C-alpha cells in the first residue's frame, strides 16, 4: 500500500512526438490520495518526490532509507505538507500536532521520524508532500490555514479572480529551495497561471484538487513556449512542469491547485514571461 | 490578389504525431482578412471552399470555371457570406444589395455573377465566405443582423455565457448543406461548444473581434482521447472534420462564425 | 450478416510511407460478396458508400437512419447498383424489379426502401451497389444490358482492347453526382486506364470481378503520378481512389471492372492526363 | 567518362519504408549506355558488376586493377557480353572477333584485355556486360545469335508470349556462377516471369517512346514496384520475387549468379 | 568569449535511436580549454556546470547572476577546481593565492568573487571548473597537489592500474554535494571503473586528458547496462553520465581524467554495481 | 539438433539507428559451440556460412543439399576448420584424420563427405567451421598446430601484444576465397586489431573464445569509420564485419579470436587504415 514511481527528464525535442497517452505516462502522476496507502513520484526535475498520504487504520510514514541511499528520509532531503481533506495530525519526532483543513508544515532537512494520522478515519485527512534534496536544516515551522495570507487576485474579464494562498515562501520563512502554495479560482473563473513563463533555473510541479463539480477537466498546456501541449486533469491529479516549458492551466469551471517549486533559486522575477 | 490553397483529408491516426508546425499547416488558415484580396482554402473535408473577401478600391469577385470543372463558380455550388466588416454591397447577376455589419446572404445553385463592393475604402467590408457543392437550386436570401434571433444561453459557472445568432439554419430556410452561425460569447465567457463528435457532418470554425489583441484562442481538435490544440490569433480559421471534437479556449471574449456541411443538416455528445 | 466498415481520407505525403499491409487495410475492401451478408465500405472520401448485398433467398436491407443523421438509408442520397450474379430482385417500395445479369439501376434521392433477393441460392445474385450524398430526386431508372450500348476500344499492341459500357452516364440520364460504368477486357489484354489522369474534383472506385481463370490477378495502381504504390486484386474486390491519385491496373489476364465515380461536377474533361511517365 | 557506382545490399525488412525515389537510387540503374563511354554499377549483391559499353571515336576497356584489389579486371572475375546495338567487334588480347547485333560473348577469368569496338560509330555497338567474381578459368566462347537455342513460351491468354534465349547456360557452357541470357516478349504481351541466387534485369528494345516497364520487388507479402524507361536496369535480390509488365512489348537480358547454378 | 551552452537531460528510451552525431551533441562537451576563453556546459542532470577556465593576457572569472536568477556565481552554488596545465593563480575576493600544476581547489557557497590568472601567457593555466548547487556555506579549502593523497589500485592483468588522487572527498572535507577526484592510468593500462556502475541517486561527468600520444582515443561507454553506446574522446574532452548509466572507458593508451560527482547524497555505497552481462 | 539461421546484408545507413537488440540480432552468433549440436550461420555478406560442431554421442555431418541448391554440402563450396576443443578427429571420404586442440583442416570443393567426431564424449572436440563458395578444388590440407607459423606483435603501451598464428594462408596454400587465422592476445593485452582498417573488397568474421576468466567480455565495434557501434560478446561468439564496417575489440581480459576473411580478392594490403579520427 506504498508506491513510489519513478519519471526521467527530458529535452523539448524529445516529447515533441509524444501522443496523447504518452505524455500522459510521462509527466502526469493520475492517482495521489487514495485511502490507506502513500502514492508518491520521484521526477528527475531537480529530484522532486511528490504524492499525498491518506492515513485510515494506520499511521503512515514514508520510510525511505537505502532506496535514497541515506539512512532516513530526510537525512539530506526537507519536506512540505499540505492537508487538503479532513481532520487529521502529524506527529513530528514524538510531538504530535494537529493539522485541520488546509494546513501546512515545513520540515527541516535531519528531522528523522514524521508520522502521518488521521482522526477520523472515515473523512480522512489527505496530506500533500513535496520532498526536496537540501543541504542545510531550518527550523520546522507550522503554516496555519488560519493565519494563511489571503491575497485576491485577477479580474473577472481575463477568467482568473482567484485568491493566492502563500505557504512555504521565501519571505515569511527560510527554506533550502521548496517553495509551494495553494490558489482557489473563484467560481465563473478557470484560468491559473494565464500569463505564463519558463523559469530556466527552477521548476514546478502542480496538483489539481477541489473541483466544482465532478465532471469538470483542467487543461494543463505544457511544453515550449512555440510548441504547446496540453494535458486532460481529472480531480486530485498533478503534472510536473520541466525547466523548459511553460506550466498553465484553464479550467471548465472553478477549481484549485497547489503548486510546488524548487530550483538553485528561489527568487520570483527570474522568470521569461511569454504568443504561442 | 486571389489566393485559394488546398487542404487534404486526414485519419485521426494520420494526425497523431503532427507537431505544432504541421497541425498549423494542416488544420489552420492563417490569414483570411487581409485588403483588396481574396483569400480562400479548398478542403477535402467534404470540399468546403471558405475565406474572406474585402473589397475596397475594385469590386472584387469569386472567378472560378475551369479549376473546379464548371462553366461559372456557382454552378455545382452554394453560397454562405456574412459581412464582418464595414458597409458594403453584393452585385446578384448585376443586381446591387447592401449589406450592414453582420448582415448575411445566402446564394443557392446558379447565380453566376457576385461581386462584392464596400461603402468606405477606409473601413472595408470583411465578407466571409463559404461555398459548398450543391445539386438544387435555392432562392437566394438576405440575413439582415436587424431581424436575425439572439437566443441568450449559458452561465457564468461554467464560462460559456454568450449569444447564438442563427444566419443559414434549416428552420429558417432551406439550403442543399451548407449551415452558418454566429456566436458572441459575453465578457467572462470563453468557453464554446462546452459539451463533442458529428460523424456524419464537419465543421468549419472561424474567430474573430477578440477583445483585446493580446487575446487568444485554443481550438481542440482529434478523437476525444487524443486531443490536440491550435492557438488562434484574430481573424484566423480552423477546419473539425466529422471525427474531430469541437472546443476552443478564449484568454478573454471573443465571436467566431461555425460553417457546417456534411451528410446530412440534422450529434453524439477526453484525453 | 450486415457491415458497413468506415475507412478515413488521407494526403498524399501520410501515405507515402504507408507499408503493404496498410495500404490494403486503408484503400481496399476485401470482401464484397459474401454468402448471407451484406458488406459495405464508407470512404471520407466524398462520402462514398460502396459494397454489396449477397443473399441467400429472401430477406436482405440496408437498414441505414440514425446511422446517417436521416430517417432513411436514401433520405439524403442516391444509389447506383449493378447485379455481377444471378438472376434476382429489388423492391422498389413494395414493387419487386427482377434483375438478369448485368443489368443495372439508379434509384433517386428519396425513395423510401429497397429489398434484395435471388431467385436460387445456390445460383444467388451478386448486387454491386454505390451511393453517394444527393440534394435532388430525379427519376429512378433501368439500365436494361439488351440495350446498353457495346463500345470497342483499345488494340492488342497495347493491351488495352475492351468493350466499353455506359450506365449511369450524364449525357443519357440526369443523377446529382454518381456515375457508374462496366468495363470487359477482351481475352489478351488486361491494361485499363493506359494515361492515368488525376482530377482533383472528384473521386472514382474500382470494383474488379470476372477474372478469367481462379489464379488471375490485377494489380491496381495508386498515388500521386511521381510516388505510386500498387496493391494487388483478387477477383470482386474494390479499390478507393482518392482525388489525388492516379487509378490504374493491369492483370495477369483479362477480366472485368465496375467504376464509379463522384465529386463536384459530372465532366469528364477535367483531368490532368499523366504522360506516359511515372 | 566512365562511371562506377557502389550500391549496397539490403534486407527485406531494410526498404519496406523506402519511398519511391529511395528504391531508384538503391535498385535502379538509370543510365546504362550513352555515347563514348562506360556506365557500370557495382551491386554488393554478390558482387556483380553490370553496364554498359557503348564505342564510338575511342576504343573502351574496362579498367579495374587497385580498385577491385587485382593486377586486371579479369584476374579474379570473368564477363558475359551481350551487343544489343549494331555491329562491333571485341579484340581480346590482340585477336579481334567480330560482334554483330544480338552477338553473345563469355569471356573466362584470367584473360586480361577486353577491348570493345563498333564499326559505324554513328549506330555503334552497346555492349551490356555482366562480370562476377570467378575462381577458374574456363574458355573465352562466342555465343552467336543463331546458335543461342531458343525456347518458346506462353500463350496471348496470359500475355506472357516471348521466346527465351540460351546465351551462357550451364547446360551448353561452363562458367564459374554467371548465367546470361536474352527474353523478347512478343507484341501484344508484357508479362515476364509471371531463389541461392539474384538476378539483375536490364529493359531495352521497347516498342514505342511512351513504353514503360513496372518491375515489381520485394517479399512476396510485401511488393513495390519501379517505373522503367528505356535502356535501365534493376537489381533484384535474392529474397526478392522477379516480376515486370510492360504497356507495350520490349525485351530484357537477365543475368543471374549466386550459389548454385 | 565565454560560452556556457545548455544540454538537456534524457530517459534511457529517449537516446536509444540516437546516432552517433546526436550522442555527441547531447553528452560530450567536445572543446574545454581554449586559450583565453571560459567555456562552460549546464547540464539538467543535477543542474552540473562544468568547463574550464584558460587565461593567457586577461584575467578570467566566472560571472553570473541575471542568468542564474541570483546575485553572484556562487550565491547559491559552490565551485571545485583544479589546474591541469601552468602555473597560475586564483584571486579569491582580492586575496591571491598561486595555483600550481594540478593544484586543486574548493570554493564554498557565499564568496562573491573567484578571479582566474595564468602566471605565463605562453604557457597558461588549464582550470577545469566544476560547479553544483549549494544551500550551505563550508570553508574554502586549498587541495596542493603535492600533499594530495594517492591510492595505487589495480593489476596489468585487468590492464586498469592506475593511481588514484582524493581533492575534493568527505573524508577530507565537508561540501554539499560536489565531489572530485584525478586518476592516472598507468602506461599499458587503459581501462577506468572497468566493473560498471549504475547509481541512481548520483550522477557523474569524466573529463579526459594528458592522453599519452597525440594518436590515442578513449572510448566512454553509456547507457544502461543492457543498452550500451559509446562516445569516442579526443584529449581535453569531457562526458556527462547519467544517474541511469554506467561510466567506463576504454584508452587505446593511457591518460588521465579528472571525476565530478553529485547527487542528493555523498554516500559512495549507494551504488548497485551491474554484475557483467552487458548488451 | 542441427541450425543455420540466415542474416542478411545492410548498408551503413539500414543500422544507423539500429538499437543494442537490433545489432546483436544482425551482426552476432551468440551460441556457437553446444554440445551434440551443429549450430551455423549463413551471412549474405559474400554468403560465408560458420559456426561449431560439438559431436559428443553420435558423429556429425554437415548435411545441406537442397537447401544450397546442391547435391551435398561442398559440392561448390569449400570449408575451412580449426578445433578449439578436446581431441577428436574428421574422417575425409572413410579417411579418418585425428584433429588435437587447435589442429586446423582445409577442405577443398567436392569433397562429399565430411565427418566429425570426438574421442571422449565428456572433453568434445568443437569445430569451428567457416565455408565459403568456391568454383575450384583444391588439395585438402591438414594444419597442425605443432607447425604454428606463431609470431609475436604489438608492445604494452598499446595494449596489443599479441601472437599470431597462420592457417589458411595465401602464400602457404592455395584457396579459392577463404583465408582464416588465430590470434592469442597476452596477458596484459586486450586489443585487436587496433589500428583499424575498413576493405570495401573483403569482409571478416571473428569469432572470440579462450576468456581468461569467466566474467570477461569483449567489446567488437563495428561500423563506418565516423560512426561506429559495438556488441559486447560472451566467450565463444561470433560477430560479422561487412566490408565497409571497421573490425576491432577491447577485452576486459586476454582472450583469442579466429577472424575468417573472404571477398572477390585474397590481397592482404588491399584495405584502406583509418587514422586515429572515428567518431
Ligand atoms: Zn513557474
Ligand atoms: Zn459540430
Ligand atoms: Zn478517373
Ligand atoms: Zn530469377
Ligand atoms: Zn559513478
Ligand atoms: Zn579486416
Amino acid at each position: 500500500s506504498f508506491s513510489m514511481v519513478t519519471r526521467y527528464a527530458h529535452s523539448p525535442e524529445d516529447i515533441q512526438h509524444y501522443d496523447t497517452s504518452k505524455l500522459r505516462h510521462e509527466f502526469l502522476m493520475e492517482k495521489i490520495f487514495n485511502p490507506g496507502d502513500i502514492l508518491l513520484t520521484y521526477t528527475y526535475n531537480d529530484r522532486m518526490i511528490f504524492g499525498g498520504v491518506m492515513p485510515t487504520d494506520e499511521p503512515l510514514e514514508i520510510k525511505l532509507s537505502t532506496e535514497l541511499g541515506v539512512d532516513f528520509f530526510l537525512q539530506r532531503r526537507e519536506l512540505g505538507i499540505i492537508n487538503i481533506g479532513g481532520a487529521g495530525a502529524i506527529t513530528i519526532d514524538g510531538r504530535k500536532d494537529a493539522m485541520s483543513n488546509q494546513d501546512g508544515y515545513y520540515i527541516g532537512m535531519g528531522t528523522q521520524k514524521v508520522v502521518f494520522t488521521s482522526e477520523d478515519r472515515d473523512h480522512p485527512a489527505k496530506f500533500y508532500v513535496v520532498s526536496t534534496p537540501a543541504h542545510k536544516t531550518y527550523p520546522n515551522k507550522k503554516l496555519p490555514f488560519a493565519t494563511a495570507l489571503a491575497k485576491p487576485m485577477g479580474d473577472q474579464q481575463h477568467l482568473n479572480k482567484r485568491t493566492i494562498y502563500k505557504y512555504i515562501d521565501a519571505s515569511q520563512m527560510d527554506t533550502c529551495q521548496l517553495q509551494m502554495g495553494y490558489t482557489v479560482l473563484e467560481p465563473g473563473s478557470s484560468w491559473n497561471t494565464m500569463p505564463a513563463h519558463t523559469h530556466a533555473r527552477r521548476m514546478e510541479t502542480y496538483m489539481y484538487f477541489n473541483f466544482a463539480d465532478p465532471e469538470t477537466r483542467v487543461f494543463h498546456f505544457l511544453g515550449k513556449p512555440d510548441e504547446t501541449r496540453h494535458i486532460t486533469l481529472f480531480n486530485e491529479q498533478a503534472v510536473v512542469n520541466p525547466s523548459w516549458s511553460i506550466h498553465c492551466g484553464v479550467g471548465t469551471t472553478n477549481y484549485a491547485f497547489i503548486w510546488a517549486m524548487c530550483g538553485e533559486n528561489q527568487t520570483y522575477d527570474d522568470m521569461d514571461q511569454v504568443n504561442e
